[PDB]
């Protein structure tokens, strides 16, 4: 019953006061601690809807069933003369600081989901030291705090898909009356990665800050975890030691692979070292299908680059494929070309890197497609996309007992418990979530919260929406059209589907049938939407919001009895009615 | 009940078969009627929850308990041997045609919501006609077919809306390393009108091509009811005659109206002349203080124009006050001048418009403030937006008995029907109801399919979410935060807002707390999200998905835990924690 709840939460929490709100005795506490800078978590046991029952169970701990009753560590500290009297003895201060370990939490890993989980653990009172250290690229690429959203990821990458956005509305300003010469505008790749750099850097120091104002200890270090409370630590100038803490967060991400043909290494680089490349990356190969390979030759070409991506068999391998290919049809047709069903077999260089004049080198890249034919041509830059993955030989002592996925994924429960009762992992080390920045950030503030503050809720990672960043962006909730019918049958499978055209490019002369939309819905449940897509501009404003609708178990009746909102593109999902069994054309 | 239904559907459907979707003697029927292009509604027995009771209640007007079975316009015409029987001797034909008026239906009006109710009446064999004329301005303008939206409203609007945005596009280009010259690039008005009237011209066309394809009948006539089922039309010929149909359906819109001031009809424009104007507004004063003054000043502005906007009182009376300060402001600070609490009282011509060389005239405008200090300035040009209403004197004789509200709106119960049995009235004429083409569209549809395809659903009024495309947009569904509190009192709505700063912006280095959202939640409903908010660029976009979760009741918990699309602007909605009771600062 309830009791199991009482005790997890007082073993658990640093400080916390069971409290309640038309108690003056409970002021008088809370005023006490906030003059002496204490930070604490409260339970307001007469909002919670079964505070008698636990206002007994804490007798249980406390001999008394009054309130307020301050807990610290497991131990209960007084009601309000005792603590007052602390105070007033100066006993106070070494009463709460008082604690087997070193640290209440320590997260290894700053990234989206360490630093997240530091700050929401630090507002309750917990002790809290947060370690991150970026090991360079192969080339030496090295960067601040934040994890890889921040500085080689979701942050630079949109910001320079922007600056590629930004060509088409110089295509479109003389259709609309604006008398610029769009043939003598050129684009200065070094000039950008200064203005992206330059925000970058204001992220790492607003990080360092925003720990510094909580009370969070940052260490620039390479933690190991050697013992389940033991974390194994070296410094910037290789010096060794050990902390300790009570609980511990595993939050290390993943960095990029490198395919095992001669060259790659040596010769090539990745998405780590693109955003902060210092010359133009030229003539470009861009090997690999993953949202990262056709996110970074996308904005390539439209910053006038000279691009091809090299294919092993599909794009876009897990989503819907017949959007994937849409999206791949409309870079193949606005300048991204694409070799097909071909694989790289060396790297082998032609030119060295020039530091001083600022240029790229030259390469030579073999390889062949599956006839059996040969792929040989050069170019300055070549950039490998073919997934990322964990290394947590260099985080976790294998003695420990954390069990690993056979990825190299740390398998956890839904509330992310390792197989070692005090040990925690949230964000891409988590074996089967999906790999994303808000999911590390809502899985590592949900879990501070139910460690240090009592509560119950937990991350729900089912039907997580997701925007690929390509040209033309593609935008999804829930299962894919292929998926929903593997799991429920053809015969049960309704999808309805429509081309739009967005009202801004009709001045502009753009195409007509290339955006499109669709919903998948389950005939045998109220047509219940297990999916929806859509390829076009804004492609992310456009689903979140249908992200709460999902969620709540939207049908296409929700929909219909909608209304649209006029002139948007998004309106045109409240009124589809094209069936693709019906067999009737979906174009404008 | 089902009794009452089967009866109100035999009676007013033109052509309609009551089937099954396995019988084969149907299938032989809709065969017949298909090759014969005889266009009929259908009903599937099977395929109703209670097709028992139907099948039996339909021998009450037919005397047979069978299907199939034929109609046309309420009287019983066969079995399957009596219909093929009719087809095998030329008699099918002249059955199908019998009426006792000259259309099922007139739709006097064809914008929006009367171009809609037509061409879904035309799908089950509704012999139609829809009237649409356009009376001239005070100076002539004139359009075509289409309506308000189409012509005068949505459509050029947002182009011009979008013309103006493309010049931050060329502000924000150098700070993402494209080379340009923000200076020496100037707007041409007249080119962006031709492209806009371009787009209006293929709207015009395709609505005629549309009505022809349907076997809809349009005349370019106007249109007033004289009796329940007599409309007369006048010609563009003047040649007057009388037509009559079964159901009427009104749907003929408002027009601007005019301060009654000296020189305000002579002098003055309004925006059925804006968007086709054939020169450059120059200085302009806009009157008024609603979203069309303000969607106009805007873009005004944008496009290089010296635009002051004079208000009576507040700004976008009906909308949240405190989302219409924070776009007003906005405008402000980007170069809208407003002249604040002021009314016209003359218009004075010091310039006769130059059609010669294409110039606006000059103009000398006198007015006074509410403490009565005057007014007195020189423009090119004067807008008035001071607001619409109907003019259902020119359409609807006194002595037909349709009933109007004190705004010449016309009453109507929740199924549009008017107090004339036959009678009905959609959009912006249907009195009480949310004047927006989505809204109009959707009426018009739902109505035509209850009228002659059986249909009983009806269409949802309810929380209808808007957008405002001001320089900076304003989207909304739900409740203004003062009406919230208005309804429920203070202390049971809770308000969730947050600033934010779109991703793009941080390079262009726009501003850092424009943008601005907010929640406006019910404690007591489980915090049941009453309106949401959203000031920001795309706010159309972020807005409409959410609403589809209003609509099925969403709480802040369903917003809490649905997770953000990231990089987005709207998953701001998917993280808001600060109340306005907490009084903590919402900026970041
Ligand atoms: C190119 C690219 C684009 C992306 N775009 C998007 C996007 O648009 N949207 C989206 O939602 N997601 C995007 N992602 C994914 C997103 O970046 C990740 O899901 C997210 O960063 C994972 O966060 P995390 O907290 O799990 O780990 P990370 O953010 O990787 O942080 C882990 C941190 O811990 C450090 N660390 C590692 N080992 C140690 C150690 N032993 N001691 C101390 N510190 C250590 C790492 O160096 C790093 O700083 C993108 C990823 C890439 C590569
Ligand atoms: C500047 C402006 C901007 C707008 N922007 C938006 C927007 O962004 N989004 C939105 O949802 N709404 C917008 N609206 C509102 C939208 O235009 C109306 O809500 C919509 O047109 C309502 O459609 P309707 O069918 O009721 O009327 P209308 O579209 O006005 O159609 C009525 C038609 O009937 C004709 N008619 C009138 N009298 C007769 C007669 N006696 N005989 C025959 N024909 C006749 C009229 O000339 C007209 O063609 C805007 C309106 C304006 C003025
Ligand atoms: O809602 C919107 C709809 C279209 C646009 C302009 N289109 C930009 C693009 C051109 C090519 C790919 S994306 C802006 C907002």
């Amino acid at each position: 019953g309830t009791s199991q709840w009482l005790r997890k939460t007082v073993d658990s929490a640093a400080v916390i006061l069971f409290s309640k709100t038309t108690c003056p005795y409970c002021k008088k506490v809370k005023d006490v601690l906030a003059e002496a800078k204490i930070k604490h978590a409260t339970i307001e046991l007469d909002q919670l809807s079964n505070g008698s029952a636990i206002q007994k169970c804490l007798a249980s701990f406390s001999k008394i069933e009054t309130v307020p009753q301050m807990f610290v560590r497991g131990k209960f500290i007084g009601d309000s003369q005792t603590v007052l009297k602390y105070y007033s003895n100066d006993e106070l201060a070494g009463i709460v600081n008082e604690s087997k370990y070193d640290y209440d939490l320590i997260v290894i890993g700053g990234g989206s989901g360490g630093l997240a989980a530091g700050k929401e653990a630090a507002k309750y009172g917990a002790k809290t030291a947060v370690l991150d250290y970026v090991e360079p690229t192969p080339i030496g690429t090295t960067w601040g705090l934040g994890g890889t959203c921040v500085n080689v990821g979701c942050i630079p990458k949109k910001l320079m898909h922007q600056a590629g956005l930004l060509s088409h509305a110089l295509e479109d300003a003389e259709h609309f009356g604006w008398s610029l010469d769009r043939s003598k505008i050129s684009h200065n790749w070094s000039t950008m990665v200064e203005g992206v750099q330059s925000h970058i850097g204001s992220l790492n120091w607003g990080y360092k800050v925003a720990l510094r104002d909580n009370q969070v200890t940052y260490l620039n270090a390479k933690g190991r975890l050697i013992s389940p409370h033991e974390v194994q630590i070296t410094d910037k100038n290789q010096k060794v030691s050990t902390i300790t803490g009570n609980k511990i967060i595993l939050a290390t991400g993943e960095r990029p692979k490198y395919p095992e043909i001669p060259g790659a290494v040596e010769y090539g680089i990745t998405s780590d070292d693109l955003f902060s490349l210092p010359y133009f990356p030229g003539k470009t190969l861009v090997i690999g299908a993953s949202y990262v390979a056709l996110e970074c030759a996308g904005f390539l070409a439209s910053l006038g680059g000279d691009v091809t991506v090299m294919v092993r068999s599909i794009l876009l391998r897990g989503f819907d494929q017949q959007m994937a290919e849409k999206v791949g049809d409309y870079m193949e047709n606005h300048g991204v070309k694409f070799a097909k069903l071909c694989v790289p077999d060396e790297i082998k260089q032609l030119k060295v890197v020039d530091t001083e004049n600022n240029k790229p080198g030259l390469l030579l890249v073999k390889g062949h497609y599956t006839d059996g034919k040969k792929f040989e041509e050069e170019f300055e830059t070549v950039i490998f996309a073919v997934g990322r993955e964990p290394q947590l030989s260099k985080v976790l002592c294998e003695t420990v007992g954390v069990k690993l996925d056979k990825n190299g994924r740390v398998v956890c429960t839904d509330d992310e418990q390792t197989t070692v009762s005090n040990v925690y992992a949230i964000g891409d080390i988590n074996a089967g979530k999906p790999q994303l920045t808000p999911v590390a950030i809502q899985a590592g503030r949900y879990l501070a919260r139910r460690l240090f503050a009592g509560a119950t809720e937990l991350t729900d990672y089912s039907n997580v929406a997701t925007t690929v960043f390509t040209p033309l962006e593609y935008g999804a909730c829930g299962l894919s059209e292929e998926d929903a019918i593997e799991k429920y049958g053809d015969k049960d499978i309704e999808v309805y589907h429509s081309n739009f055209k967005p009202l801004e490019w009709t001045v502009a002369h753009r195409e007509d049938n290339v955006c499109y939309m669709k919903l998948v819905c389950r005939k045998s449940d109220n047509m219940r939407v297990l999916g929806l897509h859509v390829l076009g501009p804004n492609a992310g404003e456009i689903t979140q919001g249908y992200a709460v609708a999902i969620k709540m178990g939207a049908t296409k009746a929700d929909f219909d009895r909608t209304i649209g909102i006029h002139p948007t593109c998004s309106e045109t999902f409240t009124t589809l009615h094209v069936t693709k069994k019906s067999g009737v054309s979906p174009i404008v």
